[PDB]
């Protein structure tokens, strides 16, 4: 027996935003909400009206003239509902017709050279959380039993990201993201461990969403804001080039 | 309260294959079933008639004149029933009187030098799946609370494996297996991480079975078929030398 | 809904040891019980009378004239009740008024230079067990949603530990502890992995207790007895310097 | 934590049947489906698209020119999901704006004088199923902790039912319904017991729906078809008089 | 595995009310709290500090110079925690050393002759709630697997109750109590059913407490206040005669 | 997902008692074990080796030259595993090929005229336990969703029972059995209620087994030993007449 939540959400969303087919889905991490404020004809639906959504709202509309859907707030593994916490919502994005997920998140740097305030485009990841989202019976309605994470962080969209960054005057390093369960922060040794292992950025999310997206064949693009304006411009510039 | 499934299986098996004491237990991974076709006086019992067995069949008989039991199909961690999924079945092998488990599995190589089509004898492992099979109350009927994994992959049988490989004309490299939860495949970074960590082969099984076997003092021998005739000969030749 | 066990324990303990405010809390690992025998006016309460305590006793009294509470026996992740197994007990120490937790444990060395019989002061840790103690809804009564593990193993108390060791004639090396789920022991490859990762000591506990302690702002001090008199003197000398 | 299913259903229903405020809600028992075939501008929604609905469809439209909602199929206690199986659906009727529930069901007679083919208007009930629908935390959003079942089977609507029956030429006896868990049928002694107790009709449903309805202040009208055209006319005539 | 809550409560209670051995335990139903206000040297403990107690307080002290323990508030079957909801608390009364339970409760009359305002001494009961408190593994520490309810409502104490009632000028009828699950009130037919069955009073509690009391050999006395000063005098007079 | 326990038991039983097709299945209540001692070529299997069987043994063999299976010990509702506790075992009897279940049990009389020591043939029953065995998804492999209890206590076999009783010189009264959950015994009022309701005998079992038997079309015969040699003769005489 599988979840029908995405299907329910499709119908509930038609009620608040009819005849709307979004192309890009966004997940706005921590302090990144202020962007959704600029959505054209913005319609907000509380996650409490969308079954399966990570109750702590979702905003539908246009940005740079592109039909977009946004998630103001995400779910994390540390909340206690396992690695499947972001799966229904991602499946909802796929069923809505989106062609790509634009994930954003607050994170720590594992490189001295990249400090607080920097933005990092994620090119791959190392999962350290226990297990994975698709563990359990496979939902054939969304994807196959086994699946590849090769090019999970779409190389093509990443190249566009690089161009936009040029285009506006800020670095945009590319890195390997390594997930951490939390909610406690990482010990210094764990951090050294992560460097040795090959990581560049460390955080408590992303991996669940991304693996879930790949399973249902939704393309991914992810950018971390290193916490220890540029982001808005990067996003709006990316939107402009894909319009 | 503990599982009595192995005990039940012993009695159920006497009904289909009386007065039979197998010496070697096999787990035939993915495309490796065709071997069981060559078992002498083969009797097949569906896993649905054996409590505790990983319902997706078990074949009892003789091979190279050696009393053998053989699992066509195994259980994995990614199925959602935790790390204990292969434990009852291994305990059943021990109670049947087997003296060694011959585990086989499909896997990926972490060494460029060993490619698709190669066979690798596992000499050790690195567990990356969350937790382990014996976590929880200890079943004193099968083994002790704590136990060593030293020489888990029996050095002696491994040496025989090396001889047989000579004996038939194919390389038989030895490696460290590192388990991965799945069901998604590994990211490239995860793969690099595994190299750095010391691994040679990567897969989604083995570890549960092997740790379970060691706990009840069942000797182990494991060979991976790198997927990204020789196997049959290796197995039959090993059987011949232990007869 | 949260656990009230620590609160219950406070009242139950007043009954056996009234008007007593301990300053240091101890966790005596495996063969380390004989120390509790030297507690002044020792009162022993079975863990079976203390809700939340890891039923396999707790001893309250004075040592070197310092009000102390001691756990003879701890809980481990391998027992099957998850990473929260030591949390209620640590919260009980905090509510009793302790200002520091003195954790002890049996462990293996990852350095050739430090062998069986050595004592190692833990200066940091690398968690390898699945998830962490605070995963799930946060208990605001004890600590915050997020928290830092910086200086988790108090540098100050560690310096005192160094002095005492001088003071009595034995080495006291400092190391990074890396937790392992167990109950099986580590494979040799896993051990190599741990070296590469940066570890110095390996064990099956500590991490749960320590993270739990930090969450409720209880200072920590941890010493491992490498298993593959000095300990008593170190503890008693530390007590003397903090009196 | 309470169910939000009724709320979800409201939004899902707006999508298939916008600007529609039904006044009467029907539950069509066993062989009573053929009535829904006569609904004007009938829109059918499968219970699989309505969270909380007893998956074995719901039909919205007009009948005798009255805005109506109809459940083709109900849930029973014997299915194993307890006495709350019909609660979400009834709450959905209340939230849709219905002013009365018209429950129908197949049943057995406890009076010799009323035989197979007869119709009986239920005037009260005796619950024999274990417990009741509202057992557990009270959902203040729908009703109060305690509530009266006085006049549960609305006397007023029952009088209208009596008139219509005159009006078309068939008896319409009034009786006390006594619920039975099932799924087995009643023993003869149980049946005698029910007579002695004061019952007139016996069945395996009704009680859950009715108690749930009363809790959220939804008026009720119930008619049993004794199994061991008139019904259609009675319903259509009742509708005509309340239009 | 059994509940140790009563044992915990014993120790927690020693802390707030040391060297106190109560003889009578009271359960004050609905509007009956005002009595506890007259307890001598009253000590109140919130049910939130007593594990196993029906969180919606407990008062210990003397009344008519008799050591007494009171429960201001009880647990009911309709709350959703089954028929064992009052068991731990009753066991706590037994372990405290009480020799009798004085249960009180608000109830409805099944006899026209006994109306609102009347008091009825319960002489027996008919359980209509699903199952019973002792269903499941038997706790040998408190009572036997099977036990008799003969004279459950102690005839001797009931006779004293009759004398006191004379003694103060009010009727005191004796009746059979029949429990009802609730939380809804009874239908009129259910009420007729109860009359036919032999009942005199109807309510939503009592039975759980009483059966639990009998299992651990605690004597019982129960009085219902029919809701559809005398009570205080009856209680105080009973206390006086047993002092 | 359904239970396969009966199927497992079939195979396990072939191992201890091959080529054996029993015709009558017995359930020996309390003090009734001594009968199984007289089974010809008796083979005993502990319920611990038969999945689904009510662990507190099963005896297979011949009696009066009739192939028989016999349960020494049954499961009851009061044990806490619900009304399905005897279902797997009864299904096992059906699959073994039995044509009738001969249930026996210890019970109380509701008639003054029938006292301790009497035997009563059950002709019908009144279920007072919460719910019934078949509640939940129906196992089509054994029976239908709905089923009749008419002639549940086979009239034909009952007539034979009457003859045998003549034949040996003892009364054999026929009665209506009414089940009671227990484990406490019935109150006197409950007993009066049972009389009024139409019962003749009262007990804590039978109903689960019997309803389960009827569902899978197994004929039933039940005899209660009123507790508040003749039985052996009745059974052996019945066997003789059906041989
Ligand atoms: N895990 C983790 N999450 C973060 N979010 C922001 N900074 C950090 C950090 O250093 N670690
Ligand atoms: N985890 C894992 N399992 C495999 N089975 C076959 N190939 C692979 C691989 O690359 N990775
Ligand atoms: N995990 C682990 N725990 C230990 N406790 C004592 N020695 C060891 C060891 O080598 N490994
Ligand atoms: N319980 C029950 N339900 C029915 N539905 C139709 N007839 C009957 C009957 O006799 N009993
Ligand atoms: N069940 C029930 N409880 C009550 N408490 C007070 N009055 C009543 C009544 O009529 N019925
Ligand atoms: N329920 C019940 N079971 C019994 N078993 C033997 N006697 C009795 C009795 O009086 N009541």
């Amino acid at each position: 027996q599988f979840s029908h939540n995405p299907l329910f959400c499709i119908d509930i969303i038609k009620t608040y935003k009819p005849d709307f087919t979004p192309r890009v889905a966004f997940i706005l991490g921590s302090g990144l909400g202020a962007l959704a404020d600029q959505i054209e004809n913005a319609v907000a639906i509380s996650y409490e009206k969308l079954p399966g959504f990570p109750v702590s709202e979702l905003v539908l509309g246009h940005l740079q003239g592109v039909p977009v859907v946004c998630m103001k707030g995400r779910g994390h593994f540390y909340e206690g509902r396992g690695m499947t916490i972001m799966t229904d919502a991602i499946r909802t994005f796929k069923l809505l017709g989106c062609e790509l997920l634009f994930c954003t998140n607050a994170a720590g740097s594992l490189r001295p050279e990249v400090g607080a305030g920097s933005l990092v485009a994620l090119k791959d990841h190392i999962n350290t959380m226990p297990g994975t989202p698709m563990v359990g019976l496979n939902d054939d309605r969304f994807g196959e039993r086994f699946f590849s994470l090769a090019n999970a962080y779409d190389a093509e969209y990443r190249a566009l990201l690089q161009k936009v960054a040029k285009e506006e005057g800020f670095p945009l390093t590319e890195g390997v993201f390594v997930s951490y369960p939390g909610p406690n922060f990482e010990t210094a040794a764990e951090i050294r461990m992560m460097q040795i292992i090959g990581g560049d950025v460390v955080g408590m999310s992303v991996v669940p969403e991304v693996i879930s997206a790949r399973h249902c064949d939704l393309k991914v693009v992810a950018v971390s804001a290193i916490t220890n304006q540029n982001f808005i411009n990067l996003i709006c510039g990316f939107l402009r080039k894909i319009a």
